[PDB]
């Protein structure tokens, strides 16, 4: 899945 | 805001 | 899954 | 903000 | 703010 | 999957 840190 | 469309 | 830290 | 479409 | 179309 | 850190 993917990771967003905004 | 972040937006994350996985 | 998907992971949104905001 | 960040835009992630996977 | 990024742009990731994976 | 993506790693977006914005
Ligand atoms: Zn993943
Ligand atoms: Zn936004
Ligand atoms: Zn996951
Ligand atoms: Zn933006
Ligand atoms: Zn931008
Ligand atoms: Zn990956």
């Amino acid at each position: 899945g993917g990771v967003l840190v905004n």
